[PDB]
Order: structure tokens, then C-alpha cells, then sequence
């Protein structure tokens, strides 16, 4: 029914779930509680136009983009804190540690960003705001499409119906890759992930009995992430040329470099 | 064991062997221990056309261009082998005709590189039913954009072949790839996903029974699907950049491709 074996993997599930709660202020559970309206005090102020973008504080395209940019830098921070708590992660070559974060941080950001989205928009400013997909798609030329592929992924991905205890493990599997470019020590990294994969596989089986092969369906979604990430950097480089007065955060510049 | 899955597995394996001339097992014997004609440079390629007489892709009345053309001729040839295998997958044929076309259209490039891996090692790849072996370096030896056409694939193969899968495994892995419900333009996704789910259980059992030793191999293999997509898009980009050189006379040839 559950031997020494699984028992250890559950202990790992719990451990990761706990660090996740402790590292990310806005879990999917809270995100969805705000979005479904199962509240009165948790309801968000909606921004669907310039008019409301104004009241919402109580050119824009860039004021918004740069808003995402720094929020993004903040996520790299929360994720880096989460990584450290991944058994074995800190025991690796400090170089490989940086490499895993370099390539992993964004795929993780979009995985989690889905938790704040629904087909119509996304929660912002810690859930207090809600920016609609349409207002975002209406931004001037370039910026009008930087969020669209995120919604794309989010709708398909949210369909898997995963909760925080699931994501916590899935997000760890993402960091502990190994096929990541320039890793010095691949075996050590692969020994961790193999362990994380069993954790997720069991976690999903127990958490979603009625959902068969969800493990594989979740694993296949990683292709979507890479594509998303690539597309982002690409749209990112273009903007760099069009808007030369707009900066980019150093940290963020170090992640996209040689990426 | 759900004999139903152990069945779908043998079925798929049986079809894989009938649809594909050169198998992973066959190709691993050559690479290791009637040796193929080795093509390591320009002169060896020359004698190769008269020897290997792989002149099915060449008689068409520029070394880097005749090589690239040659790969495409094989690619087309493979597409038919894949299309035939596809029809062996339980239920594939019963799908909406358009969706069957859609699945094959977006899966062929992924399956080709997946199987191309079977024919290559870190130092080269097997060509023409395995009669040849074009070295990997003579391929970087190519100028223009032709010097990085295959390189991204040797890299993929090295990571992929490391999984040490065999034809019984690849047979199911490929079925899974074709049955991808995220192909743009599909009309009725449910059927395709149900079948893929079904194919996923078979590949899972296949790998646990065939590779008890390797932990989570199923999971690791699925991950390779990422590198595959990346390999394909990147490849499609090359075919774009290459579209700036030139283009029985061509008119009809350019059409077949
Ligand atoms: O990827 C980046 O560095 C910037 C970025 C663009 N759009 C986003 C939406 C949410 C988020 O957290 C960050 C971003
Ligand atoms: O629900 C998730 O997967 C986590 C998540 C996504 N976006 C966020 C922005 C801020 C924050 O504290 C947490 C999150």
C-alpha cells in the first residue's frame, strides 16, 4: 500500500510544498480564490482600458512592460530562494547552480504566471489588480503582443487543473534539468531530478487518481515553456532596437545572455 | 499485466519493422561490427557516388548543394514510410481525414530526426540503407549555411541515444509523437488524445518491462520531445536561409519537394 519507498517520496513532496508556500506570496489557491470571486474583500480592481488604468493606481505601453520587467526580477528572487531549499541543489558546483537558474527561472515564471491567469486577463500587484487580456493586446505595436503567448499557454496548461502541491514539485523538476547548456556536472544533477520525477509521479497519482497519464501530459508541456521563453527573448531583442531609451535590468540581461 | 497494452506494443513493433527498412538494431551492427563506404572528405564523396552509386538523388542533370538535396530526397522517402506506419496505429485511420493529414504534416520532421538518431553516432551518420557513413566532420567541412545543417542533430542524437532505447521502444515513442493533440488546426482533438493516452500507457509499460534498471526512463524520454521541437523549428529556419541560393528539369523537381 506504501512501503519505505514511497514514504520517502511523500516526505519530499511535503518538504517542497512547504518551501513553496514559504517562498511565493501568491499561491495558485489564493490566486484562484481572488479570481472566482469567492470573496468580497479579495476582489480585484479591474483594468480594461486607459481610463481605468488611471484609477487603478489608487507612455503606458512601456510603463506596463517595465512593470512586468521588475516584477520578473522579483520572481527570479523568489525562485532562487525556492531552489536553495531543493535537496542537493546547494551541494552542487556553484557554477552549475548558476546555470540551472539561468535557464530555469523563466520557464518557472511562466508556469506560475498561469496560476494568475484565466482566458480574460491576469492578476497584478499581488492580486489587487486584474489586467485584461484585451487591454494588453491593445498596447502600441510591439508591446501589444508580449503577453499573448502567455495566455496561450496558461489556458491549455490550466486545463491540467494542477494545484500548488503539484506545481511545487514540477517547478523543482524544471530547475534540476541536466540537458541545460554548459553544465559541468550532469550526473549529480540527474540523480536529483530522477528523484524529483518519482516525487511528482507519485504526487500526481495520489492527487489526481481520475486523471490518467497526467504525469506525461504535464511533462510534455515543457516544450511549450521553451517556445514561450524563446519567443519572449526574441520579441525582447526587437524592442531593444526600437526603444533605445528603455532600459533592461542587469540581472535580467545576465539571464538572456548566451541563452 | 494489461495484455491489452503488451499487445498494442507488439503490434506497433511489428508494424515498425515492416514500414522501416533500416532498424535501430540493424544500424547499430553496422556502426559497430560488409562495412559501409566511408565518406570523410571531398574525394571520398566523389568515389562514393560511383561506388555507393547512391545516384538516385544525384543523376539530376556544388558538393554542399548535392548533399543537402540528397537529404531532402531521403526525407521525402521517409515521410512515406512514416505515413504507412501511422496507418498501423490503432484508430489513426478512423480519425477525420483532415486531422490525419494535419498530424502527419506536423509530426514527420520530429519523427525523422528521432529516427535519424538511430542511424548516427558521435562521429557520423549512416547513409543509403546503411551502405555508407558520412563522417560528422566532413559535414562541418561544408561552407555556406550547409555547415550547420546536421550539427544540431548530432548533438540531439548523443543525448537521445544515451537513453539506449531499442526498436520496441522507438516503435511506441513514435506513435506517441504522431498522436499529438496540440498540432495547430486539428478539428476533433479528443480522439487523438485518447489514443495518445493509450499510447502513453503502452510506452510506459514497455519501458518498465524492457528497462527495469533505468529509473524514470519514461519521464526522461518524454523530455527529449523538447529538444525535438527546438531542433525542428531551428531546422525550418535553415530551410529558409537556404532559400537564397538557387531554384528532367527543376520545375517538376521543386514541386515534388
Ligand atoms: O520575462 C520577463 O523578464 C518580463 C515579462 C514580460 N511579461 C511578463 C509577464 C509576467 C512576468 O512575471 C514577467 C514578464
Ligand atoms: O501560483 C503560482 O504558481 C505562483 C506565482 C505566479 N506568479 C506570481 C507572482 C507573485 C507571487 O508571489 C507568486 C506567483
Amino acid at each position: 500500500q506504501l512501503n519505505p519507498e514511497s514514504a520517502d517520496l511523500r516526505a519530499l513532496a511535503k518538504h517542497l510544498y512547504d518551501s513553496y508556500i514559504k517562498s511565493f506570496p501568491l499561491t495558485k489557491a489564493k490566486a484562484r480564490a481572488i479570481l472566482t470571486g469567492k470573496t468580497t474583500d479579495k476582489s480585484p480592481f479591474v483594468i480594461y482600458d486607459m481610463n481605468s488604468l488611471m484609477m487603478g493606481e489608487d507612455e503606458v505601453a512601456i510603463r506596463i512592460f517595465q512593470g512586468c520587467q521588475f516584477r520578473s526580477v522579483e520572481a527570479v528572487q523568489e525562485i532562487t530562494e525556492y531552489a536553495k531549499s531543493i535537496p542537493g541543489f546547494v551541494n552542487l558546483d556553484l557554477n552549475d547552480q548558476v546555470t540551472l537558474l539561468k535557464y530555469g527561472v523563466h520557464e518557472i515564471i511562466y508556469t506560475m504566471l498561469a496560476s494568475l491567469m484565466n482566458k480574460d486577463g491576469v492578476l497584478i500587484s499581488e492580486g489587487q489588480g486584474f489586467m485584461t487580456r484585451e487591454f494588453l493586446k491593445s498596447l502600441r505595436k510591439p508591446f501589444g503582443d508580449f503577453m499573448e503567448p502567455k495566455f496561450e499557454f496558461a489556458v491549455k496548461f490550466n486545463a491540467l487543473e494542477l494545484d500548488d502541491s503539484d506545481l511545487a514539485i514540477f517547478i523543482a523538476v524544471i530547475i534540476l534539468s541536466g540537458d541545460r547548456p554548459g553544465l559541468l556536472n550532469v550526473k549529480p544533477i540527474e540523480d536529483i531530478q530522477d528523484n524529483l520525477l518519482q516525487a511528482l509521479e507519485l504526487q500526481l497519482k495520489l492527487n489526481h487518481p481520475e486523471s490518467s497519464q497526467l504525469f506525461a501530459k504535464l511533462l510534455q508541456k515543457m516544450t511549450d515553456l521553451r517556445q514561450i521563453v524563446t519567443e519572449h527573448v526574441q520579441l525582447l531583442q526587437v524592442i531593444k532596437k526600437t526603444e533605445t531609451d528603455m532600459s533592461l535590468h542587469p540581472l535580467l540581461q545576465e539571464i538572456y545572455k548566451d541563452l
